[PDB]
């Protein structure tokens, strides 16, 4: 119930401060900024993988499950991390990836070295198929989902990079091993986990070929590998040898899952996580804004998890998604359409989560060449279109408007070199609309998207109504904006959201002894009658009632 009132702040560790001047993120860097996010009023800090790791998939790629990233530290550094989090009444989850290890994992290292070996089933092999891959399964990086291996003659399956093989969970001693180090870590008292890519780890029994209508080289395997049949067999003992034994919080990243099907994952009775990532909403790995559709997938949730007692993870932004101001506001209002969708997300049922930046309204970037990029899923996409006649253009531009790298560039703190970030050469090149974006700068300016956030945590904080309740939308039909209610006793909260850069005119959807502004982003118009509401472009409005 703690993780129910909760908010919570996504670090990019890479990516958020830089202490010894690598121009790469590490652990010290995140220590020395923690009054930041204590001052924010964020309760957990959830840190993205720290571990061992060759950074393939920048830390999603691991070779050491129970030592630290020789780039971000040591394991002393991670345990003052979490001394001094844990002293500023916050709390760490951190990132749990078991669908997949690196292929310099010890384990593979032994997998790889004969046909038969005691751990040679500790990921998934298969022999070719007339003379080429097992099927024709695509990566979700690109290419194809099989690598073949010289020394054995066979190929390994890799849902994601090259480098990263997904781990056999029908071997009974790999689960036992996963559970063995899992347990590790919250002995070590953490405070939960936000597991990675769980909805991977079943796969279709044989790995049979998918449906190929277009006749492509490799096949999207979503089907084949995506919330599977037998999936919850997996999870459920996951939860039972693991998770249910503390008192933690647990977010499984969930993609693949509709809000009809979410029982399982997440109910009050049974579900094997407190909470999950869904992206019905967002578009993983896709390559005006109908507003409506992203009331009625929203409102889904909030209704379909109400009705089995579920709770909901709530955000806009991650480290594999594009800037909201990008996917759901308007550049040409940035600072407004920020703060409109932080209301509009953050005030639902659920638990609300904070990417870093997102509280500054950072925007996507616009890099020229690919060498300035990082992400093994577009420098893939990339190569492999280019070589099939796609234009330099044409490329990027599905970069520029999709690639996750828009949300990896360094924290943005200053205005000084680097933004403040780092003091060498970002790993990452800074967006240059850091002189007008920074901490600094937002910080000491009342109306900035940073102190809008702080106002949003803080009402959330105060009125148990915008936590615990009862999710009712308003005037569905209505193109431009987005209004709900929130309704707990005698106490209803009204959200009201301008989700267009424009003007518009709304009725008041009314009954009331007492009413009260909490929060709004433009100046409150005199002359402004309740039930003719003016709005400005994204203009935004939280109306208590009594
Ligand atoms: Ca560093
Ligand atoms: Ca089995
Ligand atoms: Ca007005």
């Amino acid at each position: 119930k703690w993780w129910k009132e909760a908010v919570a702040y996504q670090i990019y560790p890479r990516s958020f401060m830089d202490s010894n001047g690598d121009g790469i993120g590490d652990i010290q860097g995140v220590i020395s900024k923690l009054d930041y996010l204590s001052d924010l009023g964020i309760d957990v800090i959830w840190i993205c993988p720290i571990y061992q790791s060759p950074n393939d998939d920048n830390g999603y790629d691991i070779s050491d499950y129970k030592d630290i990233m020789k780039d971000f530290g040591t394991m002393e550094d991670f345990d003052e991390l979490l001394d001094e989090v844990h002293h500023r009444g916050m709390k760490l989850i951190m990132d749990l990836v078991i669908n997949h290890t690196s292929d310099e994992h010890p384990w593979f290292l032994e997998s790889r070295s004969a046909k038969e070996n005691p751990y040679r089933d500790y990921y998934i092999w298969h022999e070719g198929k007339d003379g080429k891959e097992p099927n024709n399964w695509e990566s979700i990086f690109s290419g194809s989902a099989w690598e073949f291996d010289e020394k054995t003659k066979e190929y390994y399956m890799h849902v994601f990079s090259k480098k990263q093989p997904d781990l056999n969970w029908e071997n009974e001693k790999v689960r036992h091993e996963l559970y063995e180090m899992v347990n590790w870590w919250l002995d070590k008292g953490i405070d939960g986990f936000r597991v990675d890519a769980i909805s991977h780890i079943k796969k279709v029994a044989g790995f049979p070929d998918l449906p190929n209508p277009e006749k492509l080289d490799y096949v999207p395997s979503f089907e084949g590998h995506m919330n599977r049949p037998g999936i919850q067999e997996h999870l459920k003992e996951l939860k039972e040898k693991t998770f249910a034994k503390y008192d933690i919080m647990t977010v499984g990243e969930a993609n693949g899952v509709t809000s009809d099907s979410a029982d399982e994952w997440v109910a009050e009775d049974g579900g094997n996580f407190n909470m999950i990532f869904q992206f019905e909403h967002m578009g993983l790995w896709d390559k005006p804004l109908d507003l409506i559709e992203l009331k009625t997938i929203l409102t889904n949730w909030q209704n379909g998890l109400e009705k089995i007692n579920g709770w909901n993870a709530l955000y806009l932004e991650n480290h594999d998604q594009i800037r909201s101001v990008n996917k759901f506001g308007s550049t040409a209002y940035r600072v407004e359409s920020a703060k409109c969708l932080a209301a509009l997300y953050f005030l639902m049922k659920g638990t609300p989560f904070i990417y870093q930046g997102q509280e500054l309204g950072m925007t996507n970037v616009k890099f020229d060449s690919i060498d300035d990029y990082d992400d093994v899923g577009m420098i893939n996409y990339y190569r492999i279109q280019r070589e099939k006649g796609d234009s330099h253009d044409e490329i990027m531009k599905v970069i520029w408007e999709t690639g996750r790298d828009n949300s990896r560039t360094p924290m943005q703190w200053n205005t000084e070199k680097n933004a403040g970030f780092s003091t060498g050469n970002p790993w990452m090149k800074v967006n240059p609309n850091y002189v007008d974006i920074n901490v600094e700068e937002q910080k000491s300016d009342k109306n900035s998207v940073l102190n809008f956030y702080k106002q949003l945590i803080k009402i959330r904080k105060q009125h148990d109504v915008l936590v615990y309740g009862t999710y009712k939308l308003l005037a569905e039909e209505d193109s431009a904006i987005y209004a709900y209610t929130r309704t707990l006793e005698g106490k209803t909260a009204v959200v009201i959201c301008n989700m267009s850069p424009n003007n518009q005119t709304f009725e008041f959807p009314s009954s009331f002894t007492n009413i009260e502004v909490l929060i709004h982003n433009y100046p409150l118009d005199k002359n402004e009658t309740l039930e003719q509401c003016t709005l400005h472009p994204y203009e935004t409005r939280v109306y208590l009632i009594s």
